[PDB]
DNA sequence: CGCCCTGGAGAATCCCGGTGCCGAGGCCGCTCAATTGGTCGTAGACAGCTCTAGCACCGCTTAAACGCACGTACGCGCTGTCCCCCGCGTTTTAACCGCCAAGGGGATTACTCCCTAGTCTCCAGGCACGTGTCAGATATATACATCCTGTGCA
């Protein structure tokens, strides 16, 4: 989420998002949170509730 | 046989939109030195008076400025040479980010004493000034010292 490329790919237009990957991690839920704040940013911040 | 003038080509530039991005300025919260007045004592302008070097000048007395004539030699124009850095393509490194997060010491702000010096005061003495005296530079007697002249001679 820190990276520079999170933010300079965020304010592109477009009307749709496609993620492939891999896979990711099962632990460390940051880094989840992060690809579903990437899908679309209607989630808040918290992932510990 | 080889050079100015023309034409084709190429690319570097100018200028006009076109959309994302960020700090200039506005707005507010706040808050502290400027403003107003009074007090107080103090140097600056106004004469006052004085005194002293600048001013304008006159006339010897050399001394640089100048006009010119000659001249010769280096600044300059021209020419041949050659070599060194620019233009360009290919190689090689510096620096940014991603990972993956922690502290660290030094100027800042606030508080806190404490003691060196401003201010006032009086006592003393020391260097700017007047005068004594020798050093150096100056102008003049002087005892010979070198031509000139009577002058007597062989």
């Amino acid at each position: 989420f820190r990276s520079t490329r999170w933010q300079a790919l965020l304010n592109f237009n477009t009307q749709r998002r496609l993620l492939l990957t891999g896979t990711p991690l099962q632990n460390n839920l940051a880094e989840l949170w992060s690809l579903l704040y990437f899908l679309m940013p209607q989630t808040v911040i918290d992932g510990k509730k």
